[PDB]
């Protein structure tokens, strides 16, 4: 598609904020190097001021000021590790034009092109060359508007993103500051000395393929991007085969893509085959972290299986495997990864910039609690929300309807023949 630019703006804070360096915790280093991608679409109310450019920049300013770290850059300290240099340096501001209409996205599958809607961002100079983070708006030649969101989560994770991204429309509506964020990470600090007390399986290397595959096709440029509607549902039946345990709808769907997904790949019986699973820790940490935490506390769950049990035995014995990782997150298990991670020489290395999101293995992230349509900028909720295009195979996203309409959507990427063969996404039997 054509994207024309007709303005770009640094945008700094409303007011002067502290100069400071914000220390970042094990959890908000352990970040992929690139900014995290997520796009917005909204419909023309027919009105003039629709996204009015100016509406939108004094109240990104003004938003700046209570989340000042967001308009900071990043540094390293004399130890080399990064930390979030606060100097109110600013957020880049783009407004663009397209003679494309928003319907041409169809379906609004994450596809790549998405990217064009967020952007560029030049890593190739230093970390402390490019702001945190990135915004555009572009406007479509249907009179609608995409709000394009590019975030180096080293400032911090999608749950404190999205904090911001709503405290900004409740501004440019006029509205006051609700929840005040809350800066400081040293709550995630390591303990001292860091004894951890498990062995974390979410930090050992994924399985290989036992029999390699082919490179190509099937790489980055065999990679198609879908998304699927669930319309409710269209949790049971986990009682097939007579099984009594009761799991929940989080579980039995999560469990339901992993084993989908290893199906239309047609993993070995003798294959291993390990979901990842985006969990949020705020619910769990004991202390209990304040509300507006501003920081990554975003931990992954990592059941396993072999492909034979996966796929031959009932959809609930992956809510199962699901199930046992889950519940075993508590305190002291996140404190004990806390403290493994402490230990670890670096950190950057532990990322799964992946590489490692491709068969036989899944990421899974769920968006289903998230306030992903609560960013009204005074012309209304937006008609979808997703991730930004999604990068490479083996990642997919649960977002939650529009319009609720409880419906449930799915949005994944994988190898194009394997894709088709995902059509088992639609048979709970």
């Amino acid at each position: 598609m054509k994207i024309n630019i007709r303005d770009s703006t640094m945008v700094r804070p409303a007011t002067e904020t502290p100069i400071t360096n914000l220390w970042n915790s094990n959890v908000d280093l352990v970040i992929p190097r690139f900014h995290t991608p997520s796009v917005y679409f909204y419909r023309p109310t027919g009105a003039s001021n629709f996204f009015d450019p100016q509406v939108m920049k004094e109240a990104l300013s003004k938003a700046l000021v209570p989340f000042y770290p967001m308009a900071g850059r990043l540094k390293r300290d004399d130890d080399g590790r990064i930390e979030i240099d606060c100097n109110g340096a600013g957020v880049l501001f783009v407004v663009a034009d397209t003679p494309s209409v928003i319907d041409d996205f169809g379906d609004f599958a994450p596809t790549l092109n998405l990217r064009q809607l967020i952007p560029e961002v030049d890593h190739s100079t230093g970390i402390h060359s490019f702001p945190l983070l990135v915004l555009q708006v572009t406007f479509f030649k249907c009179g609608g508007a995409s709000l394009g969101v590019g975030m180096q989560h080293h400032a911090a994770d999608g749950f404190s993103g999205l904090h911001f991204i709503n405290t900004w429309s409740d501004m440019a509506r006029g509205l006051d500051l609700t929840i005040p964020p809350f800066i400081d990470r040293t709550l995630l600090r390591a303990r001292d000395p860091p004894q951890p007390a498990f062995h974390h399986v979410e930090y050992q290397p994924a399985p290989s393929m036992k029999i390699p595959l082919d490179p190509s096709k099937s790489g980055p440029e065999n990679t198609t991007v879908s998304i699927f509607k669930l319309t409710r549902d269209q949790k049971a039946k986990s009682k097939e085969d007579g099984n009594t345990v009761s799991y929940s709808s989080y579980e039995m769907l999560a469990g339901h893509v992993w084993r989908s997904v290893g199906k239309a790949r047609g993993l070995p019986n003798d294959q291993e085959t390990k979901l990842y699973i985006a969990t949020d820790g705020r619910s769990r940490l004991r202390p209990q972290l304040p509300p507006g935490y501003f920081g990554n506390v975003i931990f992954t769950a990592t059941p396993l299986a072999v492909a034979g049990d996966l796929l031959s035995k009932p959809t609930w014995y992956a809510a199962g495997q699901i199930h046992d990782f889950l519940v075993r997150m508590d305190d002291n298990y996140l404190r004990s990864a806390l403290d493994y991670l402490e230990m670890q020489p670096d950190l950057s290395a532990l990322v799964r910039g992946a590489h490692t999101y491709k068969c036989p293995n899944l990421g899974i992230t769920s968006w289903v609690r998230l306030p992903i349509y609560d960013a009204d900028f005074g012309w209304g909720r937006p008609i979808f929300m997703g991730p930004g295009g999604i990068p490479y195979e083996g990642l997919s996203f649960v977002l939650p309807s529009p319009t609720n309409d409880g419906s449930l959507s799915v949005a994944i990427a994988l190898q194009s023949e394997h894709m088709k063969l995902f059509e088992k996404f639609l048979f709970e039997i």
